[PDB]
């Protein structure tokens, strides 16, 4: 149960003095996810949904990596640069968590995200 | 495992999301904004208002969990206004006379959904 | 079970809140602006001074816990220019030298509280 971390090359490699996530007590807190490309660390189109799908599949790099998956998922947090695209995230979101128990969430309209990114989600699971 | 909190005292979940989660003797509370849950209408575009209607909704949440909000660990406080910070403080500090006060954050963002002024996530111990 | 952390080494928690509450072996530590503790006031606008001062609160919140920065698992970093990011992570780099980095995230907010640059939320082990 103490501290351990989780690295994975099917995630954005860390572009900060971070781990992608990390095991603690039976919680994995995940740091923010952005829509890099994992595989040409490159962020993707500006588009909301394309950016959307981008960050829920390092998310879910990050929890196979850890051994969990996406059922296990207890809380996230979206931060996005426009209010207006919670809809259009919101859609993609639920495709992913379709048929689990839907985490616990908070939606905030943030002024940035690193690399200009439209959204940024943030979660912690159980392991 | 991780369980669900459902209350119809709380304004319905209509995104993809639970109202509160627990897990591990933890409830990690959805941020609650102002919204009347028998309409889903936010309550009048007035501050003090609206921080009563966010912190009935998450009394709302506590109670159906079983807990109360003397086991509230940690709060973050968003708001648009920094501005309305003492207002919404001179609120909270109301709700949480004679308990021993949460940690908190508190940030400024350009806006919340539904246009609210406030939204205040909890996480409580069960 | 929950217990108030309380150190005169950072900045005094005006109001209803604690520096850092432990529960359940989890130290939930208030975000920390760069108020100077021996002065009341916040530092200058200098995003490297206001940093460190920020870094400074939490190792006194820390240390009075029995904690230390080995132990964090998750912080969150609120700025309110995104560009400061370069300057905070070498700080923020530094700081962490020898251990594993926590999980993190890094987001711009429209404001702070005080008009500070920088505010950091930190989740350890006890
Ligand atoms: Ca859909
Ligand atoms: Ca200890
Ligand atoms: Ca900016």
């Amino acid at each position: 149960n103490a501290k351990s971390v989780i690295e994975t090359k099917n995630a954005p490699s860390a572009i900060g003095p971070y781990s992608q996530a990390i095991c603690f007590n039976g919680i994995l807190y995940a740091s923010g996810q952005i829509p890099i490309n994992p595989d040409t660390g490159d962020l993707v189109e500006n588009d909301i949904e394309k950016q959307t799908r981008q960050v829920l599949k390092n998310i879910d790099a990050v929890l196979l990596q850890a051994g969990t998956t996406k059922d296990k998922i207890v809380k996230t947090t979206i931060f996005i640069t426009n209010i207006n695209n919670s809809s259009q995230v919101n859609d993609i979101y639920a495709d992913y968590f379709k048929g689990t128990i839907f985490p616990a969430r908070s939606t905030v309209e943030v002024s940035a995200l690193p690399k200009g990114a439209l959204v940024e989600i943030e979660v912690i699971a159980g392991v």
